[PDB]
């Protein structure tokens, strides 16, 4: 009869099976197809791509978590379940023979005054302090599961991107390099200040290690060239074999002997290497590599002023790539090629470690979404408590505001800031406490002149300091997550027909 009363249920059915999985703790459901892969994980984005919806309307809830997962990257789990019991909320508000067009303006001025009331709320940090970043630094990184090194390596990544940190306060994600090797533990991580390069020597009997190299790039590999044009040869004279050989060696070898008298210990080709070249270059005693990435010429150059060289013909002073400190040293392993630029650095190494190819592999995606959540307090200096601090707190700094819009339709606005209880009591669900017996507590600390940090603790159940434990998020995971429950909602119950859309996958 309603119509829309099922579609927003189709809704809730999505958001409620994906309702425990916020934090580590809580168990997950799997959807087994016709074949078979029983494959499950903690991850919220993961399961929401890989599942079979059954009507079309479901899709629009799911699309603006898409959205978020390049501007914020966190927080979408949070951002979904809240929407979901927004509509559970209204259906009593629908049940008072109100008109959606009074509800829908209700939620759009509650939302557009709450990104000024949060605001105020927010701390003041800068954006230099370590005591204060190394512990947001750990939030990023303890979701996975490890913690034989869960310290140590958070001061590494904390170093890393504070040496980046450019005027404007931007941050590039090509600069920092990113190496990685299985080793014996992931303790065995270390912190380096130039750039690595795998390419190896293509053989051992040219030189190893040369102190103050001038590193050369090249971009030309040693091979016959075609035209578009057919233009076949033909040879019928065996007898002039072993002559023209000594003449083809003399235009290779003053190739060779270019780039060796040009200024130039080492040299990385892009191309790669000749059979019969890798001789020449070790009778000089040349270091070589074949065959390398195409995104090394223009990363290195960058970071220490080289220029690029297609053509071997030239190759003046200026044409040549400087270089800083050059060493090949062991890392309880394999030995590696290092490529520093101490007089003047403008790029960081990481040197990632783990005891499986799958173990290296998760850790090297904590820095990525460490890197960038670092990101959003320098470029504002702002930061939040964690643990339902801010919706605790935003929950009551509504209700003044809603005493100020009279009429009867002030009801609709109040039912929104409720809604905000879904993060504290979902904590408690999987934790295995009451929520109506913690949820009247955390009111107290939060009277009028309580502090505003405080909270709860999913470790112990106790509500002490989120600072001094070491929980603390920026408030753009908050803005975000409000804005986009109150604007994605919009989509979902202003709908008041049918389409008859044919073919609609």
């Amino acid at each position: 009869r309603d119509a829309q009363r099922m579609n927003i249920l189709a809704g809730r059915i999505i958001a409620e099976t994906v309702r425990s999985t916020l934090g580590p703790k809580g168990m997950d459901k799997m959807l087994v197809d016709d074949l078979g892969d029983v494959v499950v994980t903690n991850d919220g984005v993961t399961i929401l791509r890989e599942m079979s919806v059954e009507h079309p309307a479901a899709k629009m809830l799911i699309e603006v978590a898409k959205t978020q997962e390049k501007e914020v990257g966190d927080g979408t789990t949070t951002a979904v379940v809240v929407a979901g019991e927004l509509l559970r909320k209204a259906e009593e508000l629908l049940d008072q023979n109100v008109h959606p067009t009074i509800v829908v303006k209700g939620y759009q001025a509650a939302a557009q005054k709450a990104q000024e009331l949060l605001k105020t709320i927010a701390c003041e940090v800068g954006a230099q302090d370590k005591e204060i970043l190394t512990k947001i630094a750990m939030t990023s990184i303890t979701g996975k599961g490890a913690e034989k090194a869960k310290e140590k390596l958070a001061e590494i990544i904390v170093e890393a991107v504070s040496a980046v940190v450019d005027d404007e306060g931007k941050v590039d994600k090509d600069l920092i390099k990113i190496e990685k090797k299985s080793g014996a533990s992931i303790d065995d991580t270390e912190l380096i200040k130039g750039v690595l390069v795998d390419k190896e020597r293509v053989s051992a009997q040219m030189p190893k290690k040369v102190t103050d190299a001038k590193i050369a790039l090249l971009n030309c590999a040693i091979e016959i060239k075609e035209t578009e044009t057919d233009a076949e040869i033909r040879i019928t004279d065996p007898a002039k074999l072993m002559e023209f050989i000594e003449q083809e060696e003399k235009m290779l070898k003053d190739m060779v002997a270019e780039i060796k008298a040009s200024g130039a210990n080492v040299l990385f080709c892009q191309k790669g290497i000749d059979d019969l070249a890798q001789h020449y270059l070790a009778k000089e005693g040349i270091v070589a590599a074949r065959r390398v990435k195409k995104s090394d010429m223009e990363k290195l150059a960058k970071a220490t002023g080289a220029n690029v060289i297609t053509n071997i013909k030239d190759l003046s002073a200026q044409d040549l790539g400087d270089a800083g400190l050059v060493e090949e040293r062991k890392i309880s392993g394999d030995s590696m090629i290092f490529v520093e630029e101490c007089k003047h650095p403008k790029a960081v190494t990481m040197l990632i470690r783990g005891t499986t190819e799958h173990v290296i592999e998760e850790v090297a995606r904590a820095v990525d979404d460490a890197v960038g959540v670092v990101g959003c307090t320098i470029e504002d200096g702002r930061i939040v408590s964690g643990g339902g601090s801010t919706e605790v707190e935003l929950s009551m700094k509504l209700r003044e505001y809603a005493e100020g819009i009279s009429g009867r339709e002030q009801l609709a606005v109040r039912a929104f800031a409720d809604a905000l209880e879904v993060i504290p009591r979902t904590l408690a669900e999987n934790a295995g406490l009451d929520a109506i017996e913690i949820l009247v507590k955390v009111r107290a600390a939060h009277a009028s002149n309580g502090n505003k940090c405080a909270g709860l603790n999913v470790f112990t159940g106790a509500v002490e300091d989120m600072c001094e434990n070491g929980v603390v998020e920026p408030l753009r995971v908050k803005t975000q997550a409000i804005q986009s429950a109150a604007e994605s909602t919009e989509m979902l119950l202003r709908i008041d027909d049918v389409i008859a859309a044919e073919k609609l996958r």
